[PDB]
């Protein structure tokens, strides 16, 4: 539901945890203000601009005239920022859907954070293109496009995780009932859901694959259905347990280019990574090709459906999954994650 | 929405989550199997039956027949187990709203697990009690009485805990931005969290006070508006930061009565226990009361509007305050 | 005011509880002695004998005369003890003010404990440095230079213990009255207060920055107006809660430098370490810089008005902060 | 007078004052207890501080407050008036009682006008010069004030003093002989009374009571006071000096209620003073040890103490002069210990 999407960003606290994320708000402060020619006065759009704080640095940064677009009552709050902050005149907070509210002019450049999961979750990329009717020809997007990285991971624990969970249900006596004819209904829920957490990256088993959003050209409705292909060639031999995704964006301006990475070789930030399960792993030795389709299908819960169909080409083994990104398992714990077993070429007890 | 709730529990894991608490399944069983003469061939309710436990129970019981209905897509899956339970003669899912269905016949006893932390959250007592309609004269309810008690309590970690986290909202310059206009804001928001977890008895400053609900009596209505006053003795000086809430419930049945408890003093329970606390902590000494009340109001989105208003009698030192049920701090680890 | 600081230092108790700081006096009479000929049938002005102890170290040290002003009571003290120590010859105690009495002679050296906390505190320094109109060319100072030095740290306690008591006023019914109105002046009153007492460095965010006075060229008009710039590259991520301060005095003599150091990596002196605080932390990474200056006004009441304004460059977060060095918070055990 | 209050215009020094219970609450209770000496009468506050016993005034139902207060605290209480809209009953007056000017004259008087040994500060003559505005037959909250003294024993107390002093008494303190000032040292000592508590048990007779009442009191007799007292000793040994401590009452219409700082009761921020004999006394168990207690204002907002005490079946006299305005804060919070020799069964 979208009441409930914006209930959810009607708390402060959900925008603090948001704000105190250091790589996030430091990097779009970086993009804007080391940008500055982009913004000195100029008109801006600031999408879902939540506690206004983008806003705030286009301020920084020169801007004369920033719109900042709110659908969540946090806007009632930005509203005092505004003015305890005495950018009365250059910040005008407008509650309301981007889609639906009326703006005054042109901007000039828009700023938003639309990012979720493995980029496209909450789809809010959706509405930072449909913004676009609001720029001028000569425009520009902050951020300027983004990056989808896909792997394959081998992870033996998470993947016997699953059942070990789901087997719960294979007892023939839980306080005198039969549950065992659940375990598989079980089973599936498990694998339907993405894993949202780290891990090292000596998991992956093949260079990443990049799939490309250009939010200067994009469309909205290419938002609906996103086909992902890959071909992924294999740099270690083992079980492939599924697909870790993260992502990249880049703030594209005059005088340079900034990049915001959740990469598993980066920082943390609150995206994590996402990592997609096969409930039939795939054997892979170094040299062998994984190829197939990762297809991402918009649905009415602000979410996706993912479909994942994976393929060993020298052997043609296959594996075909079904995803639902609105219902992830937050798994992160925060302790240090461990390398595959078998990752020592040299004597440890030297 | 009525739809989030039963989306929520449409998941399986949920459903593990609830049926592995031992304390809650293995206590409905015992008072299930211990009053046996209250279900062997009479007709029975579960009012939301899950994944169908507490009517397997009623089964094992004797019951000769068990409506049992369900709201959420997890019915399909009850229908599975009684199949493969054979017990397809006995047992009858009732796919729907309790309040919306058809039943057949009106039945001996209803059963149902209706408690929410607090006993009234998530407001299914509500529909617990309209099943009313199809007791006979005579019924029985299981659970038939539940028990809210409050106590007051210190802790100043977790104050300290939630006023740390409040604060971000008191920078001036974050980032360049001054915030602080947000403070008031953030405060009233933190601390309109409920704590869902578990403590030390010793934190408790006084007997606890109690509230009861008589289910066999109660009318759906009463749950629209509950209020609970309360007059605590203290046993302790110190600072009350807040109150703590733990229910108990009782299946009185014909053979004995039989307990299931969610008390700090019990073991632990997938409820834990919940702590309101005070933007500001009363101070009072050993000997003094702390008299007040708990005011609940139905809403419109599935909750309660909640107020908690305590005093210090001596002092005349107040506090008052708002809780929201929709955005509780789970702090369990 | 003057009045008050000359009582305070009429007491023995007061002048004892020096004389029991063995760092201070035993690190005077060897910087005195192990350079004994910058005093060999020399003439040596002491200002603010107190006691008497550091004359006693110059006459140790061989001084043919020695002039001993000292404006509080405690003169009459000294002069017992030149007495009973038969040095009459050799000390001459001088009572009143250095800014107001008559010297004979000029001298050749002088010595002196002009020193409070963050070196500047009690404002004695200006004295010292008054008495040069006493000092022949190329005369000598003990002490020769004191270096003061800053460093941001992280203490969570220590803010929190603060902002408890600060908190106090933050309470709408006590004892039914609210006192919340002014709880904006109560955080600022508390964190306006420096924080007198040792810490382990560990809580220091980068290398300290030093700021020098050099106490033969200094004049006294100089010490009405301090302004100290920093720049701290940070060496570690965290929350920076405020800046700690100390101070080191260097006797530059003949045979040797001796040093006197009140750094939290020294055993401790009776002036601890000074930390002021800031009302908000700062967040800050490994590899920002954290820019600003301490500024220091003379203020009419014989202490200064100081200002701390900081901030963390690569965000742009700001911090302004006054200190109250009448007020300290003395907090050691 | 500046330091002085100076001192008062800290926020942290009223909430050190309101955070004591026993004062505050002790307040608050005399106050609302005896609701009918306030219900629509005309109050004075004197020295209101951050305000709250004219809060309690307004509680209890008065129709006008004057609240007097001479340090910048009244800034704060304004801003305290204001924020619980209270502006038409309660006004604050910046300045000092005995300068400031009132329209009218008032029902009762209210302050909290104590110091160590109840006469510490001289704040009871700005109390008594405020009954200028006091109608006749007008009451005074509190009514009236007792200090009790009593002689103890400590002997760890006493030899403290010379163990400080004698830092004094060496030949060679870093090559330098002190021993000259160690007379000047104990004195020194001696002339400070002793901030703290103490275990009862170290008392040696029943304490001796001196009253005075707000109603018929005038200033001028706080400017010398003379204490006389006759102890009959309750239990035998050294006597090393006297312990002070004072109770005030607050006599209503209704009811009397007692604020007490004895030793017999929970601390307060008052805690009990204790003058040492720099002689001590030896004493039976019945003698009657006989003197005064001489308290001479001076001009330092404080008192010079003179005791003068004797044992009068033996004659042996002590003599001590006592500056009260520089009292030694001794407390640590550690439980007080009763003398050795207390145990009159086996302790095992
Ligand atoms: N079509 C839309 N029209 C208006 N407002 C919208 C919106 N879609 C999302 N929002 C808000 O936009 C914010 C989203 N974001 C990120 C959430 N992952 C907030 C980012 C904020 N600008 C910041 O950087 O702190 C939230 O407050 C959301 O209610
Ligand atoms: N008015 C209603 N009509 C029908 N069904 C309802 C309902 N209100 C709740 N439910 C279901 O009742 C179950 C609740 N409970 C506990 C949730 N805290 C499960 C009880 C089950 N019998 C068990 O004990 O495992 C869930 O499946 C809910 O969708
Ligand atoms: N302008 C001044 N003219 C004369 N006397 C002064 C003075 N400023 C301070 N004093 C005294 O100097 C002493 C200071 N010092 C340091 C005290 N923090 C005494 C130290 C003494 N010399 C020792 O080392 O034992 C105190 O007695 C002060 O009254
Ligand atoms: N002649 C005088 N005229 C006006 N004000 C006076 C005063 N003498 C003392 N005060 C104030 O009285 C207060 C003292 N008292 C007790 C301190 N021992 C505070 C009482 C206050 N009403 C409370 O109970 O909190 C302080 O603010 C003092 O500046």
């Amino acid at each position: 539901s979208a009441v409930q999407y914006f209930q959810f960003y009607g708390y402060l606290s959900q925008q603090q945890n948001m704000m105190q994320d250091y790589v996030r708000t430091g990097t779009y402060q970086r993009a804007i203000l080391q940008n500055h020619t982009d913004f000195k006065d100029k008109i801006v759009l600031d999408v879902g601009c939540g506690s206004g704080i983008l806003s705030f640095f286009a301020a920084q940064a020169g801007a004369r005239k920033i719109y900042a677009v709110e659908a969540s009552t946090m806007a009632q709050h930005a509203e005092v920022l505004v003015k305890s902050n005495n950018l009365t005149d250059r910040i005008v907070v407008i509650p309301g859907k981007v889609e639906e509210v009326s703006l005054p002019e042109q901007v000039d450049i828009i700023i938003s954070e639309p990012m979720g999961y493995m980029l496209f979750n909450e789809r809010m990329l959706e509405s930072y293109l449909h913004a676009k009717k609001y720029l001028k020809p000569s425009g520009n997007m902050f951020p300027t496009i983004g990056d989808v990285h896909l792997a394959p991971f081998t992870d033996e624990q998470l993947y016997m995780e699953q059942f070990t969970k789901a087997n719960f249900w294979y007892q023939p006596s839980f306080h005198g009932v039969d549950l065992s004819a659940l375990r598989g209904a079980a089973v599936d829920e498990y694998f339907r859901q993405p894993v949202v957490d780290t891990f090292d990256i000596r998991i992956l088993m093949a260079k990443s694959v990049k799939y490309t959003v250009n939010f200067l050209e994009a469309k909205e409705g290419d938002l609906h259905r996103i086909e992902i292909p890959f071909k992924f060639h294999m740099l270690h031999s083992g079980l492939v347990h599924g697909l870790a995704f993260w992502f990249d964006v880049a703030f594209i301006g005059s005088i340079m280019t900034v990049w915001l990475s959740t990469a598993p070789t980066e920082p943390l930030t609150h995206w994590y990574q996402v990592r997609c399960l096969f409930q039939s792993p795939l054997f892979a030795k170094a040299g062998d090709t994984l190829s197939g389709t990762c297809l991402l299908i918009a649905n009415k819960r602000q979410s996706y459906d993912i479909s994942i169909v994976a393929q060993v080409d020298q052997t043609g083994s296959k594996s075909s999954n079904l995803l639902d990104l609105k219902n992830p398992f937050f798994r992160y714990t925060g302790t240090t994650p461990s390398p595959p077993p078998g990752s020592h070429y040299t004597s440890p007890s030297e």
